């Protein structure tokens, strides 16, 4: 049988964070720790929430110590701030980095033997649900509000590790494009292609089945339709991206991903490469590698990305799907090669061994060898 | 903004009930009350679950008093059994009637001021979540496992009332076609067109938006593709129907339905008409009534039901969608007329007023008058 974990409650649309104070009052929670980053405080995005909480008389404290590719240090520090705050629930405001940090804090707070953080890697055998989490994404996006995953960086071991735990699922998600509009174009582009990567990898993952296929192909259609418009600053395209990125995530932790995420994680660990940029550069090269192991699915991908697939052979349609992703990457300004973003050619064997051992790689529809992953890094590294 | 309430955890596929014992152990629950009906005991469907619970050493008691179109009396009886069982959680085994009874028991147990049951109608002002519910559907189906609704019959007032409450959402749903295979063909057919009705009414409902449109149009495609095979006893078609009926429910309480459910409820209240059969007979007639107020959506319905809509006018595509539903009803043996299931012509004005006031009717894309609903009942009743 196939398991689906989803948010029991989610609010969608501009103004969705307007539902938060009523959700808190109905659940009887007394005090939030807001888990976020310094940028979202400074840009006034956190105030969009705390102004409503103040008006409603709801107490909060803040941890804004999250940094991109959050580390064991960031988690332990946040846990300390949570313990001292007296908070009884968590509000995650931000992209994947604050949402994942918030998941780690909420899990460890109710499962304190996991305070080393490393021991959470894999299918975390936690006895207790997380401290309740209300999740508010500000990127479009990681879908961290709806997955059972969180990704922590072990700086000492120079690796990203994935923690997979039904106990971390947020109680309520608020998917509000008002919270996302401040993303600079380059961040809309990067997080948008991360969302497309979730949807494409989830569509073709080894565990794919009818329900996740339906969700993923819809998310591909929405994201391919909206991303150029959103990067260009269109408000309605931004709301479409907010939905598309969430739908993309409804499959991620339920069926899995593949070698794009597998190969992106080591770049984040080695260089602190933004997750979305790493995925975007790798995506079309890994799609080419996987093409002949995906049955009819690249014809579907090409079709919903606006390719006229009628009369194409399956091999032509597969090529067309890859070219449609190359074209989207060029149009939204993703750097074309890994060498552009400071990846070192001599690190490729170490990156390739890290990618081969990454949990995401196991979902890849083609069984990757060390040599295959080395060649893929080389293909993505330079013209 | 649009709210979606869904199951936090759901298991899908043949053998999904195999996940139940590990779910109970993980949540630390001590003793189940199983809420079900006598048919499911007799046919050995309940034993498919209790044998697994017995094997895993999990304690259970049973209330098997549920009847179709469950009454206030059935809710109070089941509540008494729950109170005296020492159970700390609920397992709903059955179609909409057991799943709705189970929601009522679970809500009233943690909100004991609603023991009169009538006080739950509408947006139930409950303060506490239901006793935790693990939902196992045996029809395909009402999708009661994933909605926040439950429908109770007030025998004294001869009416069905809808209770709407986020507090009633089951914690886990187990959607297992092994639990559904034993439905008689006529019940597969009726519950299957009820599922199609949820998907079609949900697709065209006034509150429809992008996410529910995507889910509903997929559910229509799955159900239209699978229902003939499932009724005929095809194993894979049965598994497809188990998924399609669930997806068809992901909008029932999230966006709403319309006049098919609005007109079906009074038939249940007046005659004890099976919910599925009532909806199946009404569906194509109400679709015809609604057609010109549904934008492009019947072209989408016609397309996923196998109609070649290329070069069709919008009205040709609408007529083809309606014809495809009439054809499916004939093809799985739904009775053609309300007269065939004992609906009385002289009751139509009373049925029409009840339908006009039904909560479901508010979602209908065409604004229905009493006179419109009287005429629709006549169209669905007549052998002409
Ligand atoms: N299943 C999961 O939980 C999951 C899935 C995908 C990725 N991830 C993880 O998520 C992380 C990446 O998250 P991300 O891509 O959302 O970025 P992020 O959270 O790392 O943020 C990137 C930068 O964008 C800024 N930013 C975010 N929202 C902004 C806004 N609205 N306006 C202005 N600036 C804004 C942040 O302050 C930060 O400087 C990685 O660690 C990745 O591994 C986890
Ligand atoms: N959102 C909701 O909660 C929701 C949605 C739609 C309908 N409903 C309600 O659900 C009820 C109808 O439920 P239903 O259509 O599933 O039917 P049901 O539960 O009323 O059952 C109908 C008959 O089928 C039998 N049966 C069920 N499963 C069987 C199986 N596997 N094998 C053999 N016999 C089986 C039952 O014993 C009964 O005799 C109505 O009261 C309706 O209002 C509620
Ligand atoms: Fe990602
Ligand atoms: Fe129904």
């Amino acid at each position: 049988a196939n398991r689906m974990i989803l948010n029991e409650t989610a609010w969608f649309g501009r103004g969705a964070v307007g539902a938060l104070t009523d959700e808190v009052k109905r659940r009887g929670y007394q005090k939030a720790l807001i888990v976020t980053d310094k940028t979202l405080v400074q840009c006034g995005v956190v105030a969009k929430v705390t102004d409503k909480m103040d008006a409603a008389g709801l107490a909060w404290a803040i941890y804004d110590g999250v940094v991109p590719n959050p580390t064991i240090t960031v988690v332990k520090e946040g846990l300390g701030v949570f313990q001292n705050s007296g908070a009884d629930y968590l509000i995650a405001i931000g992209g994947g980095s604050p949402q994942d940090t918030c998941k780690a804090i909420g899990i460890i707070s109710n499962n304190p033997e996991f305070a080393d953080v490393r021991s959470l890697e894999g299918l975390s055998p936690t006895n207790k649900p997380s401290v309740p989490i209300l999740a508010i994404p500000t990127t479009a996006g990681t879908a961290a509000e709806v997955t059972i995953n969180y990704v922590i960086t072990d700086e000492e071991k120079r690796r990203k590790f994935v923690c997979v735990d039904p106990h971390d699922i947020p109680q309520v998600a608020f998917i509000d494009a008002d919270m996302m509009d401040g993303m600079p174009p380059a961040l809309k582009a990067a997080t948008g292609v991360d969302a497309l990567t979730h949807a494409i990898e989830g569509y073709i993952t080894r565990g794919a089945w009818a329900l996740t296929d339906a969700l993923h192909i819809k998310a591909i259609e929405i994201i391919a339709g909206a991303l150029r418009g959103s990067v260009a600053g269109d408000k309605d395209a931004g709301e479409e991206m907010a939905l598309g990125q969430y739908v993309a995530g409804m499959g991620i932790s339920n069926v899995g991903l593949g070698l794009v995420h597998g190969m992106a994680h080591p770049l984040g660990a080695f260089y602190n490469t933004p997750h979305g940029v790493a995925n975007a550069i790798l995506l079309p090269h890994v799609m080419r590698y996987n093409a002949d192991f995906t049955g009819e699915k690249y014809r579907d991908i090409a079709r919903v990305m606006g390719v006229k697939v009628e009369g194409m052979s399956l091999e032509e349609a597969r090529n067309a799907a890859v070219e449609a992703v190359f074209a989207l990457n060029r149009d939204v300004g993703i750097p074309p090669h890994l060498r552009d973003v400071g990846v070192r050619k001599e690190d490729i064997p170490a990156l390739a061994q890290a990618a081969l051992d990454d949990v995401c790689t196991g979902g890849n529809p083609r069984e990757a060898t060390l040599e295959d992953i080395v060649e893929l890094y080389h293909t993505a590294w330079t013209s």
